[PDB]
C-alpha cells in the first residue's frame, strides 16, 4: 500500500506542502458544486488497496467542507482503500463538546459519528479544543500539537524571550501556556475576567505573550491584551494555532495593541493577512506531513510531540 | 407522547402549513448561525417523552440544511424525546443513488447512514427520486406521491383533460405516468432523446403534459417540450413534485414553450415564482400533515397513496 | 495472503472455470445437508490468513444456496480468513429492491444485510438488477458488466451487426441497449407496453437485437419479440445476462420467434439447453477471474468495463 | 399496541391453534413462491403501531422457512411495527451450537445474527438444544420448557407412573430427565453408548421411559430402547418435544420396540402419524399462546416454567 | 411501566433514601460473591415491561462495583424490562477522559461502551468530573449539578456568607466556583501552584469557600487552604460533591486547618466520617429521587438544575 | 507487524514463559492501581503497526484483571496496533453461559461483548467451560485444549495406564473423558450423583483417573473420589486444565484420598502448591507460545489438537 495525498476545496495550500514533503504528487480528485449547492465528488484514479489521506480543515464555509470531506471519504472507502485517514487541521463543529445546563447538541460528537460512519479508520489532527474530542470516535486520532513550532518561532523572533512571560487568555488554556513556560524555562502569568480582569503575574516591563487554541472573533484576546496593558506590559503577542478570524476579529486586531498575532497555517490566512498586518504565520506542514509519514510507516508518532521535524 | 413539529431554515412555510393543520404551534427551536459559519440549534422547550417531527427539505443551501437537520434530530434525541422523525420532502443527495461505471460516492446512502447515526427513528419523504433509497435505511420509511394532488390539479385546471396526454420527458419517469393516465383513464405518450429525442404517442391537436419528479436545471423539461411542438401539439404542461430550478432554469423557462409549470411546495418557491410567471405551485401541506397525524396515531399511511385528505 | 476459490453447490461448472483461469485448485470444502434439509458446511483445508473467494450464484433452489453461502461466509470468517469475498454472479433477491405502493419487504436490502453480518468484506456481482442494490451495503462491492463479452458475441456472430438495432424490451433497459449501441454505432430502438405495446425505431428488414438484464419467464422477451415481428424485422435475436428460465420459460421461448436466445454463464444452463435449441451461452468466466485477480492485487477494476481479458 | 399473530408456511395448524387459544384471528399475509423459488411475502393488512408475533417453525424445508421467516419480519419491520417477536418453536441449526476440533461454522450464532439484523425484538422458542443459544442473542429470548405438558401426559397416560423410570438417552439429556424425575419422585436411569451401551438404574419389570430434546434420525432413541429391553424392562416410552422423524426415522421407529413415541406438535406431524402407528402428539400450543399473552401484557413469563395454562 | 428500583451493592443507603422518597421498596436482587470472587446478581422479581433504575455509584473496590452494574443492567435488559437506567452518582473511571501526550486508555469512553454494551438506556449521573464525558455515549445522559443543595448549605451554615469568597483549588474548577459566587451574589477568588501556589482575589479576614467537584487523596484542597491561610484569610471551608477520600486523605484533612470538608452523598461517607471529625454530608438524594420520578413521568430536567426539591 | 507480548497483573510467570518461548521480551506495560481502586494501564513502547497479545488470565480477583485487560486491549487498539488478540487461558465467567429457569445474567456473553467493544480481533483460551461460549463472539476464538499435556502427563506419571481408568466427575464431562480413552485405549467409567452417586465401568484393582475442566470448591471432584473408593479402585488421580481452588478447596483437597491433583498452569498455583502436597502442576506454555507463533504466521492452529509442540 501507498500513500495517496487527496486535498478538499477547503485549504489546497497546506495539501500541496505536505504532499511535497512527502514527495508526492496530489491525489486526482474533482470536487465541484451541482448547481443545486450539492457537492460533487470525483476520485480521477484508483485507490485500490492504497493508504488514502484526506487533508480538510474545519474552516472557511463549514458545513460545506465538512461534507466534502465525509462524501470524500466514503468514495475513497467504497472504492476498495486498504485504509482511509481523515487529516482534519481544525477539527470542525470542536467547540461543541459539551451541554452544559443546555438542551444544546454536543455537535463534535455528531461530527465524529459521521466520520465513523463515512469510513473513517484514522483521524489527525491538531490541537483539539478538547482532549477529550478524542474519547468522541472508536477509531484511533492523533491529537499533534504546534507547541514544537510555537517555540521555535517564539526563541526565533522574541529576542527577550528568556525573560518573558507566558499568559493565558482564560482559565481553560492553563495547562498549554503551562507546558510552554516550561519548555522555555520562563514565568508564566494568567488573565481572567470577573466586564473587569483580573492578570497574576508579574508583567512590567516585560513582554506578555498570549497563547490560546483558537482565535475567532478575538474577543478574547483582545480583552486579554488590554488587561495586560493596563498593568504596564511593554509589548503584548497573541499566538495561536486556529486563526478563524471571523466577523469582528480583523478589525480588533487592527484596533488592538498586539505587536504580534501569530498563527499556524491550518487555516489559509492570506485574505485575513491582506486586511491586518500584524498576522504571522508559522509553517505547520512539517509536522502534518511527518506525521502522516510515521504513521504509514509504523513509526512513532508521540515521537512529534516533543521535536520539530 | 404528543407530536411536537420542529421547523428547519430551510422551508418555513411549509412547516407553519404542516403545523395548522394538526392544530398545533411549531415548537421552539433557535437555529442560527455562528460567526465561523456554524450551525447552533438551541431546543427551547423540553422534548422528552414527545414525538418529534422535524420539517426539513433538502433545497436551498443543502448542505447547511442537511447540517441543521442532523444537528436537530441529534439533540431531540439527547433529550430524551421517544421518537423523532425527519421529516424530508426533497431527499437531498437523492440523485447520487448508484455509481454506474464511476468512482463516485453514492451520496444518498451516506446521506442515509448520517440520519440514522443521527438517531432518526422514521424518514417521511416524498416523490423519492429513486424507490430503492428506502432500502438505504434501516429504519421505516414513508415515501409519500403527489399523484393525488397531481391529479386533482389536472381535472380543476385542464379542461381538456379527458382527450389529453401524459408524457414521461425521459426513459427513468415511465411508471408514474403510467400511473396518472391510468387513474385519468388517457392516452400516454413517451419521449426520450437520441441531440434529437422521439415522441411515441399520439399529440397533434392533444395537449400533453410532461410529469416527471424533479426539475433541477431544466434541461429535461424544456427539451421534451420543444419535441412535443415539434409534434404539432397544442399546449404543453409540466407538472413536478420538486422545483429545485437551479441555475439556467428560470431563463429557460422563460424562453420555453409551457402553458403552466407546475411544482408542488416541497421547496419553497416565491422567488422563483418572483421571476416566473408561469410556474404554479401546488399545495402539498396537507398530505404531510395527514402522515404525520397517521404516524403518530397507528392509523394505515398507505391509506394516502390513493386519496387526498 | 494467498487466493483460495471455493465453490458452493450452485454453480460448480463456474467456479472450475474460474480456478482454472487462475492457475489455482478448488479449496477443499464439503457443502452438504443433512437428512433434516440443514445445510452442513465443512472446511477441509486451513483459510488462516487467506484472501478467500466463494463463487456462489443466486439460482437454482435460491433459499438453500444462500443459506450455504452465508453458512461458508461465517466458517471462513471465524477460521481467520483475511479477507473473505462473495462471489455472486447473480445476486438473489435483486428484484425485490423497491417497496413501491406495498407492505413489501425489500428482500435485497435483507440479503445484502445477512451478507455483511455473515462477515463478508466484498461483493463481486455481475450486472445487478438495479445499481442502486450497490447502496445496500456498506461494503465494497463490483458490478461488473457482461457487455463486453456481449459486444464480442454480436460482433463474431451476427454478420449485419453493423446496419442492426438494438432494442430494449422494457423502458427500464434503457441505459444498457444505449451503451451497447454507442459501443457498436448502431440505431436503437425500444419497446414498451401499452396488452399491446409500441416500438419505436425504423426495423424493417434490419435484425432486431432485444438485450436485457434478466429473463425469468421471457414473457418480456417473447412479447417484445412479437412486437419485433409486427413491425416486419427480419430476424430476432435476445441477449441477456441472466438466464434464470423459470416456470414456462422453455415452452415460450421455443414457441417463439428468436433466432437466437443468448445467455451469459452466470446460471448453469446445460439442462435449459437440453430442452431448448436456441439457447446459446456466452462464458463470461473470464471477467469473473479477471475481477478475482484484480481485487487480489490491487489493480484497477474499473479496467474490465471497457475491455474483454 | 394490540396483538397481531401471523403464520408462516411451516406450521400452520400450530398458528392456528395459537390464534385460537389467544381470540384472535391469524393476520393477511400471503407466502408464496416466485417461480424462481424465491419467497414472496406480502403483508395484507396493517402492522402499524401493533405487537406483532411471527409463528414459524424450523422444520420441513429449513432453509425456505427460515427465509420466509427473517422477511416477515423485515416486512414488518419496515411497516413501522412497534415490536416484533419470533415465535420460534423448533429453532432451526440449533445443534451447529459449537466447534469442537473442526472448521465448522457456528450455524446457530448466524441464525440468530440474522434474526436480529431482519429485526426481531424478541423471540420464544421452545427446548432450545442448548441454553446457551440464548446468549448467541442481544435480544431477550424466552425459552419455554414443555416438561409441564409431558408429565401431564405421563400421569394421565402411563398407570405404572409412581414406580416408573426416566431414561436419558445420553448424557447430554441429564438435566431434563433429572428436573422430570424431581417433578414426579421416581428413579431415574441413564443410558450411554461406550457399538455397546451400558444402562445405570433398576428397570427390570418397571416401565422405562426415555425423555430427550428431539428425534431426527431415531438412532439415538432406537439404540437406548434396544438397551432398554436387554436390561429386561417391561415396556419403554420415548419421550421427545421436536420430532422432525427424517431419513430412515419412521422405519426404525416401526421396526423398534417403543411401546409409544410421543413428541409435542412444534413441528407438524400428521404426515408421520399416517405412516407410524405409535407416534402420538402432545399440543404444547397452549403454552405458546400463554408465553405470547403474558409477554404482550407484561406478566411474568417464568411462571409457565412450573404451570400448565 | 412501574417503576423499579435497585440497590447495587456500592451505595445501600443512597438506594434507599432514594427509593424512600419516590414511596417504593427497593426491587428484590440477590447480588452477592462466588467463592472465586466472580459477581453473582439475581433478580429476585420479574422486571417485565418495567422502568427498571439501579443504583451504582463508582465507589469503594471500583471494579467489582462496575462489574456488579453492568451485570444487573444485562440482567434487566434480557429480562424484558421496557427501560433500563443507570443511576451512577459518581461516574467510575471520569478522570480518564483524555490521553494528553501518553499511549493512555481513556478508560471513561470505555465505561461508557460497556455501559451501552450492557443495555443501559439511560444514564443520571451527578457532577461528572468533564461534561464531555456525556458526549462519551450514544444514549441520553442526565447530568445533576450539586450546586443547588450546596448553596442551600452554605446560606444555612456560613453566617458570614454575603461576604465571603468561593474559591478554586485549580483552574479547572473556574465555571463552578463562578456559578456558585453569581448565585450567592459574592466575589469568588482563585488558586493555583505555579511547589508554590498564587491566590487572586482579596480574602483578608473573609472566609474562604474552596469548591471543587471531587477529594480523592485531599493534595489540592489541602495545599489550597495551606496558601488560603498563608494570604490571612480567617476560616477555609471545602465544598465537594464525590469524597472518594482515598489513602493519605483522612490523615491530611485531620492535619489541614479546614474549618470544614462538606460532600455531597454520593459516595458513602459513615466509615470516613468515624475518623474525621471535620467531614459534614449534604444530602442529595432528592435531587436522584426527583430526577428519576421526573425521566419516569417525562417532566423536565433541566428544572433541577436551578431548583431544590 | 511483529508479536508484542504484554503481561497483565494476573499471571505473570505465565507470560513470561510465553515470551521466552517466543524469544522475546514482555512488552513494556505499567499495570497499578491509584488510591481509590481505579486501574491505572500506561504502555511503554509504541505499538503502532504491531500484532498485540495480551495475556491475562480469569483468575485471583477476578473483576479487576478482566478490568485490567479490557483497559490494556483498549489501550493498544487506540494506540494503532495492528491487530489486539487477547490471550486468556482461564476464561472469567464461563460457567455464566445459561439461564436456565432463572432471572440471571448470562455474563459470559456480557463479558465477550466487553471484550468485543474493548477492541479485541481475536481471543485464544484454553478448555472453555462451554464451547458455544465461541459463538457468545463475533471475532474468531481458538479454544486450546490441554488433552496433548494430559496425555503426555499421564504416560509419563501412571506407569499402569494401560490397564487404568478415565472417569469423569459428572456427566456433562463426558465427551473430554472419551476423547482421552480413545487416545489411550483405555476403558471409561463414568460417575454422577443421585447426596449419593453412581459409577458405571469395573475399577477395581485399576487405577481410576477423573477428569474434568476446572475445579473450583473441589466438591465435585471430592465426592467423585469418595464414591471411586467405595467402588473399591485402588488409586485414585484428579486432573484438571483449570486449578481455581477457592474457598474450602484445598482443606478439602488436603481431607481427600487423591493420589494426585493435577492442573495446568492457566492459573498461578504456587501458594496453593504451598499448602497442599498432593497439587501437581502441568506446563501449558508451550502450547499457548505455538498457538500464539502459529496466528501470526498464518500457519495451522488446529494441528495442535492433536500435538505436543
Ligand atoms: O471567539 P473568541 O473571542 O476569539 O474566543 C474564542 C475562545 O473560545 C474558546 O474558549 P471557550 O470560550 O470555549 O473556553 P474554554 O477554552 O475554557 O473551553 C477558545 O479557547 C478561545 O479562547
Ligand atoms: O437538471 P434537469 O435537466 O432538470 O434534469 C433533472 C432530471 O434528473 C433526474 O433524471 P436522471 O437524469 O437522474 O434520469 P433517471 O430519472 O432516469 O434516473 C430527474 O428525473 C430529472 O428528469
Ligand atoms: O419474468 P420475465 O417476463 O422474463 O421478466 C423479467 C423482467 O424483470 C425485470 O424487469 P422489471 O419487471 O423488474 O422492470 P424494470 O427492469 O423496469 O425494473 C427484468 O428487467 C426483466 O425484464
Ligand atoms: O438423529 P438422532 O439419532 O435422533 O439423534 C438426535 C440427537 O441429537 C442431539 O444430541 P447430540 O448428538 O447433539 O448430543 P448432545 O445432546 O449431548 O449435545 C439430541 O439430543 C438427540 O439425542
Ligand atoms: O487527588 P486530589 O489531590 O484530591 O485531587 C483531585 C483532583 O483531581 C481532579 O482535578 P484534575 O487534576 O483532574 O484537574 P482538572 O480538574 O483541571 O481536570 C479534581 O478536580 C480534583 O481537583
Ligand atoms: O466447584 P466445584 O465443586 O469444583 O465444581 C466445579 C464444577 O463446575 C463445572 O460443572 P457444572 O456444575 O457447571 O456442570 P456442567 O459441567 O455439567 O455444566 C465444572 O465442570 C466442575 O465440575
Ligand atoms: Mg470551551
Ligand atoms: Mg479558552
Ligand atoms: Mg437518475
Ligand atoms: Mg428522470
Ligand atoms: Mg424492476
Ligand atoms: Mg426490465
Ligand atoms: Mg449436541
Ligand atoms: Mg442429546
Ligand atoms: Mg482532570
Ligand atoms: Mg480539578
Ligand atoms: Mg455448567
Ligand atoms: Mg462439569
Amino acid at each position: 500500500p501507498n500513500i495517496k495525498i487527496f486535498s478538499g476545496s477547503s485549504h489546497q495550500d497546506l495539501s500541496q506542502k505536505i504532499a511535497d514533503r512527502l514527495g508526492l504528487e496530489l491525489g486526482k480528485v474533482v470536487t465541484k458544486k451541482f448547481s443545486n449547492q450539492e457537492t460533487c465528488v470525483e476520485i480521477g484514479e484508483s485507490v485500490r488497496g492504497e493508504d488514502v489521506y484526506i487533508v480538510q480543515s474545519g474552516c472557511g464555509e463549514i458545513n460545506d467542507n465538512l461534507m466534502e470531506l465525509l462524501i470524500m471519504i466514503n468514495a475513497c472507502k467504497i472504492a476498495s482503500a486498504s485504509r482511509v485517514t481523515a487529516v482534519i487541521p481544525c477539527f470542525p463543529y470542536a467547540r461543541q463538546d459539551k451541554k452544559d445546563k443546555s438542551r444544546a447538541p454536543i455537535s463534535a460528537k455528531l461530527v465524529a459519528n459521521m466520520l465513523s460512519v463515512a469510513g473513517a479508520d484514522h483521524i489527525i489532527t491538531m490541537d483539539l479544543h478538547a482532549s477529550q474530542i478524542q474519547g468522541f470516535f472508536d477509531i484511533p486520532v492523533d491529537n499533534l500539537y504546534a507547541e514544537p513550532a510555537v517555540l521555535k518561532w517564539i526563541r526565533e523572533n522574541i529576542s527577550e524571550w528568556r525573560n518573558c512571560t507566558i499568559v493565558s487568555p482564560d482559565a481553560g488554556g492553563a495547562k498549554r501556556v503551562t507546558s510552554i513556560a516550561d519548555r522555555l524555562n520562563v514565568d508564566f502569568a494568567l488573565i481572567h475576567k470577573e466586564d473587569r480582569m483580573v492578570l497574576v503575574g508579574d508583567v512590567k516591563d516585560r513582554v506578555a505573550i498570549l497563547v490560546d487554541d483558537m482565535a475567532d472573533t478575538c474577543g478574547t484576546i483582545c480583552h486579554a491584551a488590554d488587561k495586560l496593558l493596563s498593568a504596564g506590559a511593554t509589548r503584548v503577542y497573541a499566538i495561536l494555532t486556529h486563526g478563524i478570524f471571523s466577523g469582528p476579529a480583523i478589525s480588533r486586531i487592527n484596533n488592538a495593541c498586539f505587536e504580534a498575532v501569530v498563527v499556524t497555517n491550518t487555516i489559509p490566512q492570506e485574505d485575513k493577512m491582506k486586511h491586518c498586518s500584524k498576522i504571522q504565520v508559522i509553517d505547520i506542514s512539517m509536522i502534518l506531513a511527518e506525521a502522516i509519514r510515521r504513521t504509514h510507516n509504523g513509526e512513532s508518532v508521540s515521537y512529534l510531540f516533543s521535536h520539530v521535524p
